[PDB]
């Protein structure tokens, strides 16, 4: 398959090489808030298709380490600012301060032709003054104030980090940055504040509509899920990890990495997992205990999800879902709209006794196609989907 997401990175320092194999071509960058690639990938991400994105801390980060790292390593094209500047506990840099060590950025990005990252921010607890306001919790007050000491400063990107529960907040908040002009980088989130997910299935289901607005705002350059792996586990509160044993994706790391990007088109023959839909209306997302797919969409009603296809070699493809369902489900088929063909009372015993239902064969001409699955007031699980010809 093509390039799943030019957008989509990872926010992670311990990569092994089957890490980066895992999710090659479906995550095309990453970085790890130090100034050289994970020591195990060090040597061959670049091969995986990756590009690493080194980071200066803050002002007193390793200048050696990282232009050494650069020295051997010309593939790399961004550099990020300071990280969280306006949090004491973080790079703990007042506006002025940020502007006044940008100059060492500088220098490093002509040296090696990058391009700078904005100082990355967030509401913050308040404790880094921003002169002339009260409200120095404030992360736009606080870029304001570092454009300004900033005068003639290359800055080519905002970095944002937001910890939001609730997607339309989210997009209201990331989209706030977008008052400067410069395509954003959002290098931390995840639904954390307020109490954040309730379950694992309300993270995915947050990660799959922020995803799925940022690849679709054409304002938004990158975006790295927080964080890799973390330090209680998949299954522990907030259910962050993408990845779990080496080599191998959570329930989230799947649905993380396998939604589309607008342009991205499916080739076919192929295995496509359900989680993949380029627009979902209504699915809800579930870790499966299935044997392969690691996560599976959930119909209650009438759920549509949508796959759009490009068809190399037109003519009749049978298509295979991978279902669970209690009861009888009906599901139609339509390609551009139009019903090709409805699974007739599916039926598995469970909600996760898992079987492959296959269709009479569909004819699919040469070009672009969007591919519909619709639940027909059924109540079942979805795992992927396979067009073989
Ligand atoms: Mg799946």
């Amino acid at each position: 398959q093509d390039m799943r997401s030019e957008k989509r990175g990872l926010a992670y320092g311990y990569h092994s090489e089957n890490d980066l194999k895992a999710m090659q071509g479906k995550v095309k960058w990453w970085y790890n808030w130090d100034t050289q690639a994970d020591a195990n990938v060090k040597e061959n991400y670049a091969s995986y298709g990756y590009d690493f994105v080194p980071m200066a801390w803050d002002e007193n980060f390793n200048e050696e380490a990282l232009r050494s790292f650069l020295d051997n390593h010309p593939d790399v094209k961004y550099l990020l600012g300071w990280n969280e500047p306006n949090f004491m506990e973080q790079a703990n840099l007042t506006p002025a301060e940020a502007a006044a060590h940008w100059p060492v950025l500088e220098a490093i990005a002509q040296d090696y032709n990058l391009k700078l990252v904005a100082p990355a921010v967030n509401y913050s607890p308040g404790n880094v003054d921003i002169p002339g306001t009260d409200d120095d919790y404030d992360p736009w007050l606080y870029l304001d104030a570092f454009f300004e000491a900033c005068e003639g400063c290359q800055v080519d990107y905002i970095a944002v980090h937001c910890y939001m529960k609730y997607e339309s907040a989210f997009s209201w908040y990331v989209g706030e940055f977008e008052r400067y002009n410069k395509p954003i980088w959002v290098t931390e989130w995840a639904g954390w504040d307020d109490g954040g997910p309730a379950n694992m299935g309300e993270q995915m289901n947050f990660l799959s509509d922020t995803v799925r607005w940022m690849e679709s705002n054409d304002n938004i350059y990158r975006y790295s899920w927080f964080l890799g792996r973390s330090s209680e586990g998949y299954d522990q509160f907030p259910y962050l990890d993408v990845l779990l044993a080496d080599g191998e994706l959570t329930p989230l790391g799947s649905v993380y990495t396998s939604i589309p990007s607008n342009d991205f088109r499916y080739k076919i023959p192929a295995r496509i997992e359900a989680e993949g839909a380029h627009s979902l209306t209504g699915f809800k997302h579930l870790a499966t205990t299935d044997t392969t797919g690691l996560a599976k969409l959930i119909a209650a009603s009438n759920e549509v999800a949508e796959y759009k296809l490009n068809v190399e070699e037109g003519g009749d493809y049978t298509l295979a879902l991978r279902l669970a369902s209690s009861a009888n489900s009906d599901i139609a088929i339509r390609v551009d709209g139009l019903l090709v063909y409805t699974f007739e009372d599916i039926n598995t015993g469970g909600v996760e006794a898992w079987m492959t239902f296959s269709s009479t064969p569909i004819s699919l001409t040469a070009g672009d196609h969007i591919l519909r699955v619709e639940s027909k007031s059924s109540r079942f699980g979805f795992n992927w989907l396979e067009l073989t010809n």
